[PDB]
């Protein structure tokens, strides 16, 4: 598996809004083929921005939810997004550990 | 719950190496009161770094076992460790959602 972050950048004190934003449209990347869901993480401490943690099956089930689903995903509502920026940072599984 | 992330810097060719020691020290931690998990991920673009991205029902939780369990969880092996620098990226869980998958 894979994991993909986008790692947003936002205003000082735009943090709720934009929570507020991805709670209501939490369900914009449901039934996409190969997505195995994602976390919503708020920065608290060394990281200003937030983590958008997704996790995919493969490399492939991303590329092909960027290049078409993703975009239709976030379109259709309120103008002016809070984001002044965003990075992708894109690792691969190596060990995934549960607490026993 | 809370998600810590220790960001990992290491040489260039010591993935592997480093990859080696965790999955041997995996179950270290397993027991660790809440404790959630933890995943190794290896970086392809846009980081340089590993991270390992560890869950906790608290930061409370957390707290207690790097002041003392993580110590001696990271103690007693090979003298050399691989590491050259490691962050702490400390965040609070918003939003948890699963997919199709
Ligand atoms: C994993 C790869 C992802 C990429 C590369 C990506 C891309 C972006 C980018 C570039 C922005 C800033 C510009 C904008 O707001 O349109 C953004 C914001 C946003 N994204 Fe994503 N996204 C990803 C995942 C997700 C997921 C999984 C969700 C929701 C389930 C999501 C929902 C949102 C929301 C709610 C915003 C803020 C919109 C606003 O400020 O009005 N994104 N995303
Ligand atoms: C937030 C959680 C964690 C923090 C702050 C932390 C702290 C550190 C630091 C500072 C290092 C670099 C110095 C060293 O090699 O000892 C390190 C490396 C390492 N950690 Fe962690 N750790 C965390 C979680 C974990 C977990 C969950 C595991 C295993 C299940 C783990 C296993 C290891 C291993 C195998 C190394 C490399 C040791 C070597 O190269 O010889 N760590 N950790
Ligand atoms: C979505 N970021
Ligand atoms: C462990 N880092």
């Amino acid at each position: 598996p894979v994991v993909k972050i986008n790692a947003i950048e936002v205003p000082a004190g735009a943090g709720p809004e934009l929570e507020k934003r991805f709670a209501h449209r939490a369900h914009a990347v449901e039934n996409s083929p190969g997505f195995l869901g994602f976390q919503l993480l708020r920065p608290v401490k060394g990281e200003e921005r937030y983590f958008v943690v997704t996790h995919w099956e493969s490399d492939e089930a991303f590329q092909a939810w960027a290049n078409g689903p993703a975009i239709a995903a976030h379109a259709g509502h309120r103008a002016n997004p809070v984001a002044t920026g965003a990075s992708l940072l894109e690792f691969e599984v190596v060990l995934d550990v549960g607490g026993t």
